[PDB]
């Protein structure tokens, strides 16, 4: 298992524009296109992202390309963020993947706000962090995903993705 396979499990693959769990236009492996309610605005973002007139449909290779960029962006986002970098650097590789997964889903700013959770993780108080992480809109709106990510933080194993 690795961060790419983990996110493929959590995000799926869809080759036509769809709405994500928040109702936002998305394509591929959870590539958010726009928060605009305009499908035309989403189609424009898509064409700009892929470099061609897609008519709202892409290939698997194209979806994987955007996914690679998106994972890269989440990691670089963590490393540039004063609140996330220390926590990331304190973690082992498996738990690092759980943090990348959160940032991929919610964005750098949204995760960096989990101040109390981040502290517990930095302290390696795993059970306490797991309890604190679940007291969140995140957990309540996407509980099965959040449970998987939290299990990964709590255990430092990939058991939740087996
Ligand atoms: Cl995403
Ligand atoms: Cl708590
Ligand atoms: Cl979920």
């Amino acid at each position: 298992m690795d961060i790419f396979e983990m996110l493929r499990i959590d995000e799926g693959l869809r080759l036509k524009i769809y709405k994500d769990t928040e109702g936002y236009y998305t394509i591929g492996i959870g590539h958010l296109l726009t928060k605009s309610p305009s499908l035309n605005a989403a189609k424009s973002e898509l064409d700009k992202a892929i470099g061609r007139n897609t008519n709202g449909v892409i290939t698997k290779d194209e979806a994987e390309k955007l996914f690679n960029q998106d994972v890269d962006a989440a990691v670089r986002g963590i490393l540039r963020n004063a609140k996330l970098k220390p926590v990331y650097d304190s973690l082992d590789a498996v738990r690092r993947a759980a943090l990348i997964n959160m940032v991929f889903q919610m964005g750098e700013t949204g995760v960096a706000g989990f101040t109390n959770s981040l502290r517990m993780l930095q302290q390696k108080r795993w059970d306490e962090a797991a309890v604190n992480l679940a007291k969140s809109r995140w957990y309540n709106q996407t509980p099965n995903r959040a449970k998987r990510v939290i299990t990964t933080f709590r255990t430092g194993t990939w058991d939740a993705y087996k």
